[PDB]
């Protein structure tokens, strides 16, 4: 019921037919991690595959492999304090999470021979065996994790810094966005009960206080991370950039930044490629925006030549019909999200995930609200449009079988539909995987038995969740002024999501490479551009909805006036949050100063200032005189004074 | 015609009643600068005051303390680079410039007893005798830097950096900016040339290009601070801060950030005063605000009595009285600027004229704006309000002696006003300062006569002439498009403005004491306020004058766009400007990398990964049975191939 002490696991498929090119490859591979010190195992494997196990030996190459990287992160300004102990004094003082020890083995079995590792990363040239290299889990944390936050009603820091310390830091700062986000959901959660209640449908002030609320949540949060990075001391890490494996280049660069020649891509052949999501996103458009006017018109259409038999569940059927549709059809727009992003060749890994996102989150954008925006940016000011798409379905439907009345009130129905039955299809997918889950020595084969399984676990994906979570924050900042209750069905979610993505790591995947971010990543801009259009189109709404024929006097006053009403209050928080003086950058400024107070530590008036004038009293002597005649006028000071009290009195007899 | 090698001179008014006190406070004085080492020289003085003449004798106190400074800088991420050297071979490698030396002459002038020098500020509680601290002016380069800018067409880079050697940083940098404002001024000088004659009166195109062109110089500067702050590497001594010599305490405070104790000041004293100036600022609003009706109604009215028997000279006249008599009310309000800001205890002094501005700039925003500002938003969009005091002046005039017709061409002949009577009037002021200026051992008669005349100099205010220059921007940012050769007729004085500032500097007042600062200081606020506010008016003009009744469609779309034409061009420039890779900071990642290499540079495999194999084989051997058994069950390297070899058979044989 524990591990046997073993960092990472190798996989290396070996298939039939390149099964003499894997055996010499095995052989090659198995050789080149005995050079950096890996004590390697070999055991067995399934389809054919043979798990090799890796772990150091050595401590003292160990601690020399710690006490490298603490010294190459103290170069780039991430470590304040240097480690000053080249025997192992340093790590004694500041000791190694698991978090910090599993990096560094992988980084002994990913870094190519330039920075002193052994790169094994399979895409390159050859090994195209090995199929994927993990940490083993530790089934004995993981129950006391999942036991100790299910009964647990809040998460203290010390429960997030937990993560940290086994699954590195950017696992944790998910759960710590997630957490920070959850408790300040409970501001429009509550209030969009009471506006409920009070307000009524679409009212002006609740807008106003969404569009507040959505500044001061997200500018506190980027404040909270910045202590965040501080408290792990992951704090400018971005800064350092990573080099990608799978990087192709065409000729070493001259003149560096770094000082070292580096492999570079002329972006003539980059821009080319970027230039292709130009079509691909404008056919996306058109994709999903003939995808929705189709279910749309079908929908309004059903309702006309029906007249409900069923309820209101059956008014809105294709409507519910997307909503179970668009898991799926989003999971093939983000496969050509990732192979048209892997197509064009991204330097860093950092700048690879940065553009990855910005491609994922925009085709996200377009399956997940322009069905609302739809109903309320077209459908609700002029629906005179779509009485070609009516009719053309109409033509369909006589020869089958053998009056508009445009309501305001269907997107509160349908904020609705997009709030629970996406909540219900959620939770669901995150119930059905629990549910769709449920010789060699005679001692380890139950050991074995976990390994086996993990090898078939896909990997972890961060990035997988954020886009959720940004996702839940657009329904909030933008449209919750047609449902208030979003805000109170959102909150029941992420009680419990804080609890399923944390069993998800738990057994429905193996455990995540550790690696180290100092924000959470792009998704601070695709928060913050969801705030400031959550403030554009949470005002246009509760103009059309309440409605008169609609004046464009009112509606581009609405617009400007909350827009502006936003720039105003993003300008007060920040100037609020600046001075309230974190406890994070209180002890950096701190702490930087007694290590140069350190190097401070490491480093008769009257009787001085007549030798001077001695000593050019000698060079005129021995050589001009205007100026050494002024300055030997008054030799000494009391010579100044005497005659400084003389200038007076003679002064004072005029 | 030269200097006598003295660095600073003091002023020391002795009046005739307090004549037992100033000299007791005289040689007090005296023997408190003899201590911190300065080489003392009495000489006479007009109205019976005794300028007393400080120079540094010891050089190696000088050098020490040169290298107490550099190493104050060093500890506070100034300097990238250490001294390195405790003797002077630091200096010997970079040397002291003029301004370097006259600084930390005048900070042992001025530092109190805890920073090792002797506080010599007049406005502590005795020496009150002392009027003035100053350096005096080298005439020899002064000539010469006079003559060699009016010979030259441009302004070359080595050019400002020798006002840095000679004048300080805070000198350069307004030369900079203006040098970096005057070229940026021909893009709309020339196009607004262009706009003259094909585009006509108020079009649109060209408040689109004067919105686009402000955003790119204002972006472009905030880029070259940053490149030339690192260039005399000052970069970051905003983040110092230095208190305040008149600043008052109450009690020290405890935990401090930089770990000693401070005094400070409670801020509900100090909230309450600045609370001052709410009244203060409403009171300057009706102030002026009364003062700008009273004459508009008055000049509009004189043209239907009069019928303009001269021509449109006499039509605008209380206009021009308005344009003559706003720089002495202007000085009137400036005082109280300055009266209500040292009244508030402000900590530091960056943080004491970091206030100063926005009272300083707000003020002279109502007294230069809002003439313009009630001819384009009160008088063209209606002037039905202004009717009751048309007919009020008509109940004077008729006792006194015993139909509207609103023009919109009226603003771009008060624009035309506001241009070149402000433009007369101010090289009028600058060329009248130039026309009312026009025994003791016998030698130095002449050297002490340009002495005494530099007493009655007053001090050069570097915030003084950038006050003029952003207002100078306003007038291109936002009411450019009423008169397009503003800026055509602003690149002229912007010219004369480079020489006539580099003339004020040299006759018109004394050598400024130097200092550091990193940016120009709060105008890069008041710059880029004034940027988003000419996007609103300078499309809200366009609308109006341009003008069918105005309808609210028109207007508020036309600000709409054109203000988020703004904030989408603020957002490219931002990101293209990033992307430049400037040379000032592509050397500081490099310079910081060989200092961290440095100190990277102070600072078999297959044998030894069997020997900890042999060190738990005795472990087990002392005292588990699986993870033991577990790992030596392949010892060495090899044992794992031929095992690794013989599971692949096993299975192909399966």
């Amino acid at each position: 019921e524990s591990n046997f002490g073993v960092d990472f696991v190798i996989h290396y498929k070996v298939p039939a037919a390149e099964r003499d090119e894997a055996e010499a490859g095995f052989v090659q591979l198995i050789r080149a991690l005995t050079t950096v010190g890996l004590a390697t195992e070999v055991r067995h494997g399934e389809n054919e595959s043979l798990l090799v196990f890796v772990k150091v030996a050595s401590p003292d190459l160990f601690a020399k492999q710690v006490y490298r990287a603490r010294l190459g992160d103290w170069l780039h300004g991430v470590r304040v304090s240097a480690p000053h102990n080249d025997i192992a004094q340093a790590l004694q003082d500041e000791p190694v999470v698991e978090a910090e020890r599993l990096r560094l083995i992988y980084l002994m079995i990913t870094k190519p021979h330039n920075e002193g590792g052994a790169g094994v990363t399979p895409t390159n040239a050859k090994w195209k065996h090995v199929e994927s290299i993990f940490p083993l889990h530790s089934h004995s944390f993981n129950k006391e994790w999942i036991k100790k936050w299910s009964s647990k009603y809040t998460l203290e820091q010390t429960d997030i810094d937990n993560i940290r310390d086994k699954f590195g830091e950017s696992v944790a700062f998910y759960f710590a966005f997630l957490r920070s986000y959850f408790r300040f959901l409970v501001i429009p959660s509550a209030f969009g009960f009471g506006a409920w209640l009070l307000l009524g449908q679409f009212s002006y002030l609740y807008a106003l206080l969404c569009g507040l609320w959505s500044v001061v949540f997200f500018e506190y949060w980027k404040k909270q991370e910045v202590d965040l990075a501080v408290q792990w001391g992951v704090r400018g890490v971005s800064s350092i950039q990573q080099s990608r494996p799978e990087f192709e280049w065409e000729h070493e660069a001259e003149d560096p930044i770094t000082g070292e020649p580096v492999k570079v891509y002329p972006p003539m052949k980059r821009v080319k490629t970027q230039l292709l999501q130009i079509p691909f996103a404008l056919a996306c458009v058109v994709a999903l925006g003939a995808l929705i006017v189709t279910c749309n018109s079908l929908e309004v259409f059903i309702n006309e030549v029906y007249s409900g038999p069923g309820k209101q569940y059956l008014g809105f059927l294709p409507t519910i019909f997307l909503v179970i549709g668009t898991p799926t059809i989003s999971g093939v727009l983000m496969g050509a999200a990732e192979k048209l992003n892997a197509m064009e060749n991204y330097a860093t890994v950092d700048a690879h995930d940065a553009a990855l996102i910005q491609k994922q989150f925009v085709l996200n954008f377009m399956t997940s609200y322009m069905a609302l925006f739809f109903t309320a940016f077209v459908y609700i000011p002029f629906g005179h449009i779509l009485h070609p798409f009516l009719n053309f379905w109409r033509a369909t439907a006589q020869t089958l079988t053998f009056e508009f009345q445009i309501n305001p009130a269907r997107i509160s129905n349908q904020m609705f539909y997009f709030t629970v039955t996406a909540q219900i299809v959620n939770f669901a997918t995150e119930v059905v995987v629990p549910y769709i889950k449920q010789e060699d020595h005679e001692e380890e084969a139950e050991f074995l038995q976990r390994v086996r399984e993990e090898c078939t676990l896909e990997e972890y994906d961060v990035s997988g969740d954020y886009r959720e979570m940004v996702m839940q924050f657009g329904y909030v900042a933008m449209f919750s002024v047609a449902w208030p209750l979003a805000a109170c069905c959102f909150l029941v979610n992420n009680w419990v999501e804080l609890r399923s993505d944390a069993l998800k790591i738990a057994i429905s995947s193996r455990r995540p490479i550790p690696w180290r971010t100092d924000s959470i990543g792009p998704w601070l801009t695709a928060l913050s551009f969801l705030s400031w259009l959550g403030s554009i189109t949470s005002s246009a709404i509760v103009y059309l909805c309440s409605n008169s024929p609609l004046k464009a006097w009112g509606l581009l006053l609405s617009i400007l006036f909350a827009e502006h009403f936003y720039l105003v209050v993003q300008l007060a928080v920040r100037f609020v949050l600046s001075k309230l003086d974190s406890p994070g950058l209180q002890k950096e400024r701190k702490e930087r100063f007694q290590t140069k107070k350190r190097l401070l530590q490491e480093n008769e008036h009257s009787e001085k200032i007549t030798r001077e004038a001695l000593e050019e009293e000698a060079r005129q002597a021995s050589i001009g005189t205007p100026e050494e005649m002024f300055w030997q006028r008054q030799r000494g000071m009391q010579e100044t004074i005497e005659i400084g009290r003389r200038m007076i009195e003679q002064q004072l007899a005029a």
